[PDB]
């Protein structure tokens, strides 16, 4: 817990990043951010300068728990394709081999 | 559990979306996807067509648990700004009022 202006900052709460770094001063714009552990029923997002403060609007229903997988794509079978080829991408559990529905991903020519 | 080709699909595992919908047939490209509950030590990502199959490469360390907050930005104090104004964006817990470090976000003129 460290003093910052009139409030108390902590290393517990943390914003990893905001999807868009700018937008209209008009507001009312829909954005999303990624953060570490927060309790949906006990959290808020604030916009401020030294003298002004504005709160974003959202609900517990807008706090989404998700999972991201960063990975390297495998190369396509044919490297000499001259036209875009769109394949299937899906998840598979190793233990029982069960899979998820697929999602399209299209390989592009060299 | 439903039959799909030579494997078994389930509604348990699910890919919400892939950050990029296309890329070089060369592969080796780094991507990331969002999915529902998966066990990092028991999961994989597969690329395939009816006759071909390729696996993405990643580790347990590449399976990130995160939280996304979708929200509406508040309008800036001054709507008649003629130059970009970049403010602070931070999280604040309602119960104890503790905040997170800020991240920049710049409001744009009308």
């Amino acid at each position: 817990l460290v003093p910052r202006g009139s409030h108390m900052n902590t290393s517990e709460l943390r914003i990893c990043r905001i999807n868009k770094e700018s937008g209209p001063c008009t507001g009312g714009e829909e954005l999303s951010l990624l953060c570490d552990k927060v309790q949906k029923e006990d959290i808020s997002v604030v916009f401020s300068t030294a003298s002004w403060e504005g709160r974003a609007d959202f609900s517990q229903a807008d706090v989404h728990r998700q999972i991201a997988i960063v990975f390297k794509t495998p190369p396509y079978e044919d490297l000499e394709i001259s036209e875009p080829v769109t394949v299937n991408v899906f998840l598979q559990r190793l233990t029982d081999g069960v899979c998820s529905e697929p999602l399209p991903f299209t390989y592009l020519p060299r």
